[PDB]
RNA sequence: AAACUUUCAACAACGGAUCUCUUGGUUCUCGCAUCGAUGAAGAACGCAGCGAAAUGCGAUACGUAAUGUGAAUUGCAGAAUUCCGUGAAUCAUCGAAUCUUUGAACGCACAUUGCGCCCCUUGGUAUUCCAGGGGGCAUGCCUGUUUGAGCGUCAUUU
């Protein structure tokens, strides 16, 4: 239950912040969980999601494929990985969306304000 | 007997009801006090690699600076060794700037993209003419400054 007088339960406005949510609250919107190997290593839970990061899919139809992650669209708030592609009948490959919560991180990309995001959350960096 | 006409069903039409949704409205409550001659509100015209609008901006023109975040934007195209970085982004924030023609709108005028005057500077053999660049020139009122006017009026003068 809520107890502040500032944050709102009004479903009509918590789905209005969600669908006219600017670039920078949607990579924190668009983030994704740890799997159990980085979790245990890194201690955190879940990081905003990345383009070089390796992730499989844990859900859907793609379940169990593995890849980078080639964008992440997020005016889509979708992310699509290589290796997850539709085949048109054409001949040509249309990367599939996928949602970030519907994915597991197996490998970050690692710089200095990865690092840094990783201490901030509390996590061993190992 | 058909055709025709009528009724009903199924399927197909016409049409967009019903149901289920909802980045909208409505009403109540709480908190706050902030437009403009330092040029507002409003208007016109423009601005994007491909845009008519909406939104945003002003010839620095869907923006510049600065700061925070930290890798997007994307409908294509392009750029992406910049990506362990004073650093992507139609991102957030926003204290520095720019801000066309206007508009209370302020040299005058305006159904004109009309006509002046002043200063500095530049070019044309130029203080005077023509041109370009920059800066000015409204009204009412207040305080002050300077220059004045009035036998309104006071001293001082062979
Ligand atoms: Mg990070
Ligand atoms: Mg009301
Ligand atoms: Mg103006
Ligand atoms: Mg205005
Ligand atoms: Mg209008
Ligand atoms: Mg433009
Ligand atoms: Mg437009
Ligand atoms: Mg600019
Ligand atoms: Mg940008
Ligand atoms: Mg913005
Ligand atoms: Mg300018
Ligand atoms: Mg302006
Ligand atoms: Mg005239
Ligand atoms: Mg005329
Ligand atoms: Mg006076």
């Amino acid at each position: 239950a809520k107890q502040s007088l500032d944050v709102s339960s009004d479903r009509r406005k918590a789905r209005k912040a969600y669908f006219t949510a600017p670039s920078s609250q949607r990579r924190v919107l668009l983030s994704a969980p740890l799997s159990k190997e980085l979790r245990a290593q890194y201690g955190i839970k879940a990081l905003p999601i990345r383009r070089d990061d390796e992730v499989l899919v844990v859900r859907g139809s793609k379940k169990g494929q593995e890849g980078k992650i080639s964008s992440v669209y997020r005016l889509k708030f979708a992310v699509q990985v290589d290796k997850v592609t539709k085949e048109k009948v054409n001949g040509a490959s249309v990367p599939i969306n996928l949602h970030p919560s519907k994915l597991v991180i197996t490998k970050l990309h690692l710089d200095k304000d990865r690092k840094a995001l990783i201490q901030r959350k509390g996590g061993k960096l190992e």
